[PDB]
């Protein structure tokens, strides 16, 4: 995988996929010059930083080449930064599972778990800490296949950093380990809560996690030892996995190659494992 640096006259955009603070993300067509081959892809036009420097973290970027993890594919530096990633078909998985509830069995369920597990883990041995991993940001190639994406927050670690240690930017708390929030911590093991959060996400089909509380009165209940609730379908041994994911220290988490390990296993067994009926 090597960027691929775009001129304006080599992609269109289609329509909104969805925007935010990091910007907007358009559906859109990659005519490679020449090369009479049109891509479909998803434009992100962020809204500075040299050319030299964003080239740079774009070339790292770019580097990222796993199954689970959406990649750049090239980038397009005007009066704007366009980035041009990989289309995701079906939107996020937050999405798709709400939308989807009635018909996902616990196959597609365990398996997205370990796909998640084994795109983590991938940029864990890249030394990039995610810090904004939730339902909302994995992606759905297929219903089959699904892939995590970034939308700025993540961070590479530097050769003798064990930690990145963040600022003022906001931060989705009701997805982060308690360091996090209480010093702004962040390691590969604070993303393992988040991922855990993510599977809780998943197996109460997108529902919303500490429903009705204040994002400011969270830090204080999971002090008191309140975590998310048992899902309906999980058998208490997922159920204990995703709590391992929440213990208070990090080094008592599991790790993602130790979850690619569990949930492959799971995998093979759905239904002894999630109870879904009608499934199958
Ligand atoms: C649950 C969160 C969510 O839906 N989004 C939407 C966008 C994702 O941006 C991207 N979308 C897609 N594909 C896609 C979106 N909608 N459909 C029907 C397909 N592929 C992408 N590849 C890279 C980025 C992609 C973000 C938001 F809204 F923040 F921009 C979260």
């Amino acid at each position: 995988a090597l960027l691929r640096i775009l001129k304006e006259t080599e992609f269109k955009k289609i329509k909104v996929l969805g925007s935010g603070a990091f910007g907007t993300v358009y559906k859109g067509l990659w005519i490679p010059e020449g090369e009479k081959v049109k891509i479909p892809v998803a434009i992100k036009e962020l809204r500075p930083k040299a050319n030299k420097e964003i080239l740079d973290e774009a070339y790292v970027m770019a580097s990222v080449d796993n199954p689970h993890v959406c990649r750049l594919l090239g980038i397009c530096l005007t009066s704007t930064v366009q980035l041009i990633m990989q289309l995701m078909p079906f939107g996020c998985l937050l999405d798709y599972v709400r939308e989807h509830k009635d018909n996902i069995g616990s196959q597609y369920l365990l398996n997205w778990c370990v796909q998640i597990a084994k795109g983590m883990n991938y940029l864990e041995d890249r030394r990039l800490v995610h810090r904004d991993l939730a339902a909302r940001n994995v992606l759905v190639k297929t219903p089959q296949h699904v892939k995590i994406t970034d939308f700025g927050r993540a961070k590479l670690l530097g050769a003798e950093e064990k930690e990145y240690h963040a600022e003022g930017g906001k931060v989705p708390i009701k997805w982060m380990a308690l360091e996090s929030i209480l010093h702004r911590i962040y390691t590969h093991q604070s993303d393992v809560w988040s991922y855990g959060v993510t599977v809780w996400e998943l197996m109460t089909f997108g529902s919303k996690p500490y429903d009705g509380i204040p994002a400011s009165e969270i830090s204080s209940i999971l002090e008191k030892g309140e975590r998310l609730p048992q899902p309906p379908i999980c058998t208490i041994d997922v159920y204990m996995i995703m709590r391992k994911c929440w213990m208070i220290d990090a080094d008592s988490r599991p790790k993602f190659r130790e979850l690619i390990i569990e949930f492959s296993k799971m995998a093979r067994d759905p239904q002894r494992y999630l109870v879904i009926q009608g499934d199958e």
